[PDB]
């Protein structure tokens, strides 16, 4: 189905965690901190931390290509979930299923190596 | 600062709530339910409910132009917040500060009236 | 895999409605998006102005034809496509009148 | 107020680096985005292929020049702008190599 996609630019809060599923598929998890502009001065504002995940090869590349602090351009779709019941109440979580990710060449360089 | 914007299409979970601030400014709140495609059949999947808010005039127009069920195209920026402390723990909320919103002409018509 | 974009702007003129030889409806129109420029506390101004032509099909274009006219403010979500010289247009997925400076009485099908 | 878009694709060829008469660096390149087509359980295929030319300035274009070459897969975030006949290009805000089929050793400034 897909729908509702977003593009976010920010830095990894920590190194990408690459763990393997029993089926052989790799999963790369990382949260992206997107910290805004400035003015007059210059003031960092708001900030948005989004939990991301990517699989297969893309996941492995990511794991051995990015580290904590890396500024990246992320594209993917937004996924939400909700909780409940009469003894406590309503909780909401959200994540991004990354379609593509790359380190930003805004404040850095990098020598790419296709396979 | 801005940054991280999104565009979502969906239906209002309920009529837009228009309340007035003591300062005279109007606030329009509404949550958008974005329910996905299908196939083979046809299966509604995932679903994403996003709390939106718009002010000033745009807010008032919205309030007297849209109702529960209305299919709309929303554009704006994503805003997140986080909670905490040693007796309970971590909670996260998110909202969209609408820049522009309009009813969709995908499954309907509407006669617009500029002011 | 398509490249999607969202654009806000006004209709260069009344939407053009036609019918392919098969019967399918087709509406062509162009949106003029005018930018932001500032100085903040020293007067803002509008930008270069971007003109993107849009196409919409089936029962949706029939809705555009019926609701939108010249100079209407609209928000468009679609996919960039380039023709065959060779221009870049937008195949509309969703479109509706912006409620920024206007109200509207919607009517479901 | 600008119209922003995100595009994935490969570099039509090595990036073109030049310097305005003032000294500012400028990199021009074009991204070829190739779509998705399917049948699901009956073989998928790629689409029409969109070609958008991109420009990037200052110390960022100097980074593009140094990291990207012909055929590299990249993800671009920018703003649509139309020139003066009259074409539509993308003024890049951020760009980096897609890690879909490749790794990379980044190096902060």
């Amino acid at each position: 189905a897909g729908d509702t996609t977003i593009t976010i630019v920010g830095n990894l809060t920590a190194d990408p965690e690459l763990r393997f599923t029993p089926s052989g598929a790799a999963v790369a998890n990382f949260t992206v901190a997107s910290t805004p502009r400035i003015y007059d001065e210059w003031k960092d504002g708001e900030a948005l931390f989004l939990r991301c995940n990517i699989w297969r090869e893309a996941a492995e590349n990511v794991a051995e290509s990015l580290t904590r602090g890396a500024r990246v351009i992320v594209s993917g779709r937004l996924k939400q979930r909700s909780f409940e019941t009469r003894e406590g109440e309503k909780r909401t979580v959200i994540e991004v299923e990354v379609d593509e990710i790359g380190p930003s060449l805004r404040y850095a360089t990098a020598k790419v190596n296709k396979a």
